[PDB]
Formats: structure tokens, C-alpha cells, sequence
């Protein structure tokens, strides 16, 4: 994956979280779409620097994707006063721009820990 703050192996694990790490296209979540390997929303999206030829192209691509994870983490996890590790960015990833702290991401950290390999993944 793309390098940056957030570990290859996190990355794996929100990947295998997201889509088992596949191209799946997209789904509708919550009231709007989200897209490919790491199931990002537009806004998301345009929030880590509208990477790639476009939202749907770069979400496709797990190396576009990828990158956009990173820029996304760099752009808020600290900000947010989220603990710069997994755990803080897979909330992140999950819940927004302050997701690590709401209540509602502890159920997906604990889902994606249950993916061989990614117990107590930093
Ligand atoms: C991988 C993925 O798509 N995860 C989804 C989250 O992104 C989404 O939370 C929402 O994230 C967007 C993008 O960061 C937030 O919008 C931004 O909010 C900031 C701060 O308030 C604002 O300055 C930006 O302009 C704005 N960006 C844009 C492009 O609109 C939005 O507030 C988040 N929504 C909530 C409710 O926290 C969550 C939504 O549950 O879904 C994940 O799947």
C-alpha cells in the first residue's frame, strides 16, 4: 500500500475490514455511497486531497485508496487527539474526522480485530 503514518499491516487489516481487500465497488452506507477496496465516501475522499483521475477511479485502485487513507490520517488523527496507532486510525477511518473518539467506532475496532493477523495490530 501506499507508505505514510499508518502502518502496511493496519492497512491490511482496514483493507480486509473494508472489502476482504477487493475491488467490490460500491454501497450504499448511511446515506451515500462508498467505493472499492477501502470503501471510501466522496467526502472522505475529497477531504484527503482528491487523489486519482477521480473518487470512484481511486477507490478502485488499493494503492489510490491506500494513499488517501494516509493523507487522511495525517490530515486529522492527530488533530483529533487520536492515539497514532491502528486502533486510532482504523475509529478514524470508520467514524470522520474525530471517528477515534466516538463510541460508535469501538464496534468496528473490535470486528476488524477479529481478522486473522489483525489482533492488537498497530
Ligand atoms: C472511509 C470513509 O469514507 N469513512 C466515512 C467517514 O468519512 C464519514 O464521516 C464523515 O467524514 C467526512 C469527511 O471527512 C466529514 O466531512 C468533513 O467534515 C469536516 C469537519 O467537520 C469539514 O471541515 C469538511 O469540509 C468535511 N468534508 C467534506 C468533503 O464534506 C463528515 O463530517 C463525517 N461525518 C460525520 C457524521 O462524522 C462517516 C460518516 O458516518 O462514514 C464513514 O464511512
Amino acid at each position: 500500500f501506499a507508505g505514510g503514518t499508518v502502518s502496511q499491516r493496519c492497512l491490511s487489516c482496514i483493507c480486509k475490514m473494508e472489502s476482504g481487500c477487493r475491488n467490490v465497488g460500491c454501497k450504499m452506507d448511511m446515506g451515500s455511497l462508498s467505493c472499492g477496496y477501502f470503501q471510501i465516501k466522496e467526502a472522505y475522499w475529497i477531504d484527503c486531497g482528491r487523489p486519482g483521475s477521480s473518487w470512484k477511479s481511486c477507490a478502485a485502485s488499493s494503492y489510490c485508496a491506500s494513499l488517501c487513507v494516509q493523507n487522511y490520517m495525517k490530515r486529522y488523527a492527530k488533530w483529533a487527539g487520536c492515539p497514532l496507532r491502528c486502533e486510532g486510525f482504523a475509529r478514524e477511518h470508520n467514524g470522520g474526522p474525530r471517528g477515534c473518539k466516538k463510541g460508535s467506532t469501538i464496534g468496528y475496532w473490535n470486528r476488524l480485530q477479529k481478522i486473522s493477523g489483525c489482533h492488537g495490530v498497530q
